């Protein structure tokens, strides 16, 4: 493998030759599994490394995130799960240390890109179109995380990476709503690609987070690191939905933030009855 990968530096990213060794790539990591660790994730570094010069990986994170996910099962200690034609790299040996830390690590690449772009539109006082990437970017590695953080993992390396992972997503969030922060100053209105993507982070992911969260120190007997990340992301939405137009928030808090309760209102007493 050491051999196709110092060769294939030299086909043409462009090349009918490059999409070839690509997809024979996909086709191995497709049909074979072999529990070895050091094999199996020096595949996943040739298949990741000819990806990233096509199209981004964040399609196959959450493809693998969902094998890592089914394959080890779940933190509720019973739901049922799985799907297995994804890849067939991913077996119970594979998966949980391996996959796990260089699935993780390639999560965080593409991140450092979104953090790079979203850096590179605030400073400048066609890029609309830059907006709009960077959604579905984040929008797609965001079901990636949730797959992971309702995963049981080996607690040793992959549960502090997850949090590793899992606290840099809020900070290129943070970051994006701190972005728009700058932008709504100016003329102030959210696209819907944006409000929509910001409330999935307030479905699929923070409340997700949290269960994990306390998973880790049942199981038991960086967590504060994710709190941080979390309460900022939230702290700077509520600056944006007062700032700017609409309210992002009650997108976020769907639990507690509707819950003491009190017979009816002033306003249904008046207007209806006498």
């Amino acid at each position: 493998i050491a051999v196709l990968s110092t060769l294939s530096r030299l086909l043409e990213p462009t090349s009918p030759q490059f999409v070839q060794m690509l997809s024979w790539t996909s086709k191995i990591c497709k049909e074979y599994s072999q529990e070895d660790a050091s094999f199996c994730k020096s595949l996943m570094n040739l298949f990741f490394s000819l990806h990233v010069l096509y199209k981004s990986p964040v399609t196959l994170l959450r493809d693998l995130s969902q094998d890592i996910h089914g394959q080890l099962g779940d933190i509720d200690q019973d739901v049922e799960i799985e799907k297995t034609d994804h890849f067939a790299v991913v077996n119970l040996r594979t998966a949980a240390p391996t996959v796990c830390l260089l699935v993780l690590s390639q999560a965080e690449k593409v991140l450092e890109e979104v953090d790079w772009l979203i850096a590179k539109i605030k400073g400048s006082a066609p890029t609309l179109l830059i907006e709009k990437a960077i959604v579905m970017q984040l929008g797609t590695l965001v079901t990636f995380f949730h797959e992971l953080v309702q995963t049981a993992l080996p607690s040793g390396s992959c549960v502090d990476t997850l949090l590793k992972g899992l606290s840099k997503i809020y900070s290129t969030l943070t970051a994006f709503v701190k972005y728009y922060l700058q932008v709504c100053q100016s003329s102030r209105g959210i696209p819907n690609t944006v409000e929509k993507l910001v409330k999935l982070s307030g479905s699929h992911l923070t409340p997700v987070c949290y269960s994990f969260i306390s998973y880790v120190q049942n199981k038991s007997s960086p967590i504060p690191n994710l709190v941080f990340a979390i309460e900022q992301y939230e702290k700077f939405l509520i600056q944006l939905s007062k700032k700017s137009k609409v309210n992002l928030m009650q997108h976020m808090k769907l639990s507690t933030s509707r819950d003491f309760k009190i017979k009816g209102s002033v306003l249904d007493m008046v207007l209806r009855e006498d």
